[PDB]
């Protein structure tokens, strides 16, 4: 394709831990980051939902990162919608996504600026590391966990 993502972590290159949270009756939310190398960021949205809350995250860390990027979401839909855009581009029987497809195509944006980038999603869980990090940074004020 026009790119193809990493079918296993870059090795040596910072992690970021990417999330989001929205809440549906206010439409506020949270998208940010922390990366294994200690970096982190949390930016507050307004007029959004928990999946655009989610692919505002991975925007981050791709604007954030140098040319090689590891990237853990626990988005299923987030993962899908970008994996599917890289395979299915300019090629035969795809149709655009209709919803927020401004916002993934700005993550098609920075895509094809990096060299190297590897997206897996876990399922959101408890314990110390890096997606409960984040989870946590995003869901303050916007969800009880
Ligand atoms: C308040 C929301 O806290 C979160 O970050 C997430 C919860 C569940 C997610 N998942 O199932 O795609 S992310
Ligand atoms: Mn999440
Ligand atoms: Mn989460
Ligand atoms: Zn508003
Ligand atoms: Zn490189």
């Amino acid at each position: 394709s026009m790119y193809q993502l990493e079918k296993e972590p870059i090795v040596g290159a910072e992690t970021f831990y990417v999330d989001g949270a929205a809440n549906r009756e206010t439409k506020l939310g949270k998208a940010g980051y922390v990366t294994n190398r200690g970096r982190q960021k949390v930016v507050t949205l307004t007029d959004t939902t928990n999946q655009k809350t989610e692919l505002q995250a991975i925007y981050l860390a791709l604007q954030d990162s140098g040319l090689e990027v590891n990237i853990v979401t626990d988005s299923q839909y987030a993962l899908g919608i970008i994996t599917q855009w890289i395979h299915n581009w300019k090629k035969r029987g795809w149709k655009t996504p209709v919803k927020n497809v401004d916002l993934v195509n700005q993550i098609i944006e920075q895509l094809i600026k990096k060299e190297k980038v590897y997206l897996a999603w876990v399922p959101a869980h408890k314990g110390i590391g890096g997606n409960e990090q984040v989870d946590k940074l995003v869901s303050a004020g916007i969800r009880k966990v």
